[PDB]
């Protein structure tokens, strides 16, 4: 689990999405795995604007904060789920390191601020949806 909390945005993966974000919905797209709602309350987290490939991210399944290398997003085929038909998910970015049902929402952070979070896992590798195009998530 976890969330991006920027300006009045909370970013969740979209297959984690709960009641309350679906009824105070902005913008979701399933070919991502992301779902944006919005907040009362004003967030502090800064998106990443960048091309960085390298940076640190938090693994719940064993409380810790790894760093890693990661590919640029991309269409990556990703194998059938409970949450998806098996599919290609866009704006994803692949890294050599551990993940497990649980760790999505985890975030992947740069010298320059919030990339993304975690979106799929397996084979020893973990996934993320890539925020940094999103530049809207920095305006009104
Ligand atoms: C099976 C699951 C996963 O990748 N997805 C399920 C949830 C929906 C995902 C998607 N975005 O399409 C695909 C997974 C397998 N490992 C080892 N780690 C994970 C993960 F970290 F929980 F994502
Ligand atoms: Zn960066």
């Amino acid at each position: 689990s976890g969330a991006i909390y920027v300006g009045n945005y909370r970013v969740v993966n979209r297959h984690l999405a709960t009641h309350n974000d679906w009824a105070n919905l902005v913008w979701e797209d399933s070919s991502r795995d992301l779902l944006v709602s919005s907040t009362t309350a004003q967030g502090c987290d800064t998106i990443a604007r960048c091309d960085c490939q390298t940076g640190v991210y938090y693994c719940s399944s064993r409380r810790k904060h790894y760093p890693v290398s990661f590919s640029k997003p991309s269409l990556i085929f990703v194998e059938a789920s409970e949450y998806y038909p098996a599919r290609y998910q866009s704006h994803l970015m692949l890294a050599v390191g551990h993940s497990e049902p649980g760790d999505c929402g985890g975030i992947l952070r740069c010298q320059h601020g919030v990339v993304g979070i975690v979106s799929t896992g397996g084979n020893g590798l973990v996934g993320f949806a890539d925020v940094r195009d999103l530049l809207w998530l920095d305006e009104e």
